C-alpha cells in the first residue's frame, strides 16, 4: 500500500489549468485511464526525502472532504498526483462567474464541508498550516475539499521564485513564533470565513502585510463583512481569540455552520448579494 511512487512515464500532462508560485497544476491521464490534477514543483523548491516521508503521513488522511493523493514522481521535479476537482480552487471559484450568485446559504454550506474536512485533520492530530480559500477546491455540487495540507512545513524558495507568505491567513503566534497548531488553523479558517462572505476577498482591504501584523497585534480584528450576520462574524470573532486554546475546536464550527440557519439565523432573507 506504499508503493505509490510512479514514473513520470506514467503521466499525460495534457491541459494547464495555471502557474502558482512554485510551479504549475495540469489536468491529465494517469496510466492511460484515470482523470488526474498533476502539481509540479520547481527543482530546489521541496526536499525530496522530507516530502516522501510526510506523504507517508498524507497518504494515510483519508476523508471525503480531503483532496486524495493518488500518486508522487519523486524525481525533481516533483510531481504530486490527485483527483481532479472540475471547479479548481475555491478562490477562482467564488471570483469567477458563478461566484456572483453564491448566497449565504450556499457559502455556509460550504463553510461547513471545509470544517468537516478540517475537524477529521484535528481528529487526527495533524496541522495544515496553510488553510484558505486559494487551498480548497470544489467539484460539482458544490463540493469543496481541503487541499495542501502538510505542504507549507517544506516549501521553500529557488533563485528564480526568490525574485517574486499568507501573513493575512495566519495566527500571531504561528507568524511570530512559528507556534503551527490546529488552533492556528482556526485562526485561518475564520479568515477564510471572510472569504466566502466577501465572494473571494483579500483580507484586510487597503493594508499591507506589515500594517496587518502591527494593527491585529494592537488587537484589530476585521469588522462584520458587508451583509454578513453579526451572529456569523461573531464565529470569525471566536476564530480570532488572541489565546489559542480559547479559540473553538473544528468539532464546533462544523456543528455551528450545519445548524446554522435554524439554529443561529432563521431570520435570514436574501439581500442584494447574500
Ligand atoms: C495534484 O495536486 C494538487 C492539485 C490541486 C489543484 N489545484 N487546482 C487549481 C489550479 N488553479 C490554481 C489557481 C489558478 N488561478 C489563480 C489562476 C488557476 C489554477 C486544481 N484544480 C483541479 N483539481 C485539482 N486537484 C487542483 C491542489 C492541490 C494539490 N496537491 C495537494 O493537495 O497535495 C497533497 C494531497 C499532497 C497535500
Amino acid at each position: 500500500k506504499d508503493a505509490w511512487e510512479i514514473p513520470r512515464e506514467s503521466l499525460r500532462l495534457e491541459v494547464k489549468l495555471g502557474q502558482g508560485c512554485f510551479g504549475e497544476v495540469w489536468m491529465g491521464t494517469w496510466n492511460g485511464t484515470t482523470r488526474v490534477a498533476i502539481k509540479t514543483l520547481k527543482p530546489g523548491t521541496m526536499s525530496p526525502e522530507a516530502f516522501l516521508q510526510e506523504a507517508q503521513v498524507m497518504k494515510k488522511l483519508r476523508h471525503e472532504k480531503l483532496v486524495q493523493l493518488y500518486a508522487v514522481v519523486s524525481e525533481e521535479p516533483i510531481y504530486i498526483v490527485t483527483e481532479y476537482m472540475s471547479k479548481g480552487s475555491l478562490l477562482d471559484f467564488l471570483k469567477g462567474e458563478t461566484g456572483k450568485y453564491l448566497r449565504l446559504p450556499q457559502l455556509v454550506d460550504m463553510a461547513a464541508q471545509i470544517a468537516s474536512g478540517m475537524a477529521y485533520v484535528e481528529r487526527m492530530n495533524y496541522v495544515h498550516r496553510d488553510l484558505r480559500a486559494a487551498n480548497i477546491l470544489v467539484g460539482e455540487n458544490l463540493v469543496c475539499k481541503v487541499a495542501d495540507f502538510g505542504l507549507a512545513r517544506l516549501i521553500e524558495d529557488n533563485e528564480y521564485t526568490a525574485r517574486q507568505f499568507p501573513i493575512k491567513w495566519t495566527a500571531p503566534e504561528a507568524a511570530l513564533y512559528g507556534r503551527f497548531t490546529i488552533k492556528s488553523d482556526v485562526w485561518s479558517f475564520g479568515i477564510l470565513l471572510t472569504e466566502l462572505t466577501t465572494k473571494g476577498r483579500v483580507p484586510y482591504p487597503g493594508m499591507v502585510n506589515r500594517e496587518v501584523l502591527d494593527q491585529v497585534e494592537r488587537g484589530y480584528r476585521m469588522p462584520c463583512p458587508p451583509e454578513c450576520p453579526e451572529s456569523l462574524h461573531d464565529l470569525m470573532c471566536q476564530c480570532w481569540r488572541k489565546e489559542p486554546e480559547e479559540r473553538p475546536t473544528f468539532e464546533y464550527l462544523q456543528a455551528f455552520l450545519e445548524d446554522y440557519f435554524t439554529s443561529t439565523e432563521p431570520q435570514y432573507q436574501p439581500g442584494e448579494n447574500l
